[PDB]
């Protein structure tokens, strides 16, 4: 599944809803601690819309429980991410993913 551990609190009241655009910065790492991808490296916040099947399940479920402003660590099992195949070249097979996610804005 996905575990959400708060790093720093959000507003405690404004949570993502279907149809809203979620704006984040994230860093993704393997259990080894090695980074596989970061929006901060690209100088560009990552945006997705909730309920449009745009992201892995662990994101859909994990970010939905964050409030605006919150920074959290999401630990995501392979079955809530890229599963047995992974994504060759980027995400290894059967990988547990750990993301540092900061919910910057809802728009
Ligand atoms: C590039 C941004 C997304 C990519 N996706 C959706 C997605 C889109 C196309 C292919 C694989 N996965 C995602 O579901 C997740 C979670 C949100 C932040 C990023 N990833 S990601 N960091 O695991 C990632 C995974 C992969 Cl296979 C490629 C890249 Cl460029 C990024």
């Amino acid at each position: 599944g996905v575990q959400v551990e708060t790093i720093s609190p959000g507003d405690g009241r404004t949570f993502p809803k279907r149809g809203q655009t979620v704006v984040v910065h994230y860093t993704g790492m393997l259990e080894d601690g090695k980074k596989f991808d970061s929006s901060r490296d690209r100088n560009k916040p990552f945006k997705f819309m909730l309920g449009k099947q745009e992201v892995i399940r662990g994101w859909e479920e994990g970010v939905a429980q964050m409030s605006v402003g919150q920074r959290a660590k999401l630990t995501i099992s392979p079955d809530y991410a890229y599963g047995a195949t992974g994504h060759p070249g980027i995400i290894p097979p059967h990988a547990t993913l750990v993301f540092d996610v900061e919910l910057l804005k809802l728009e």
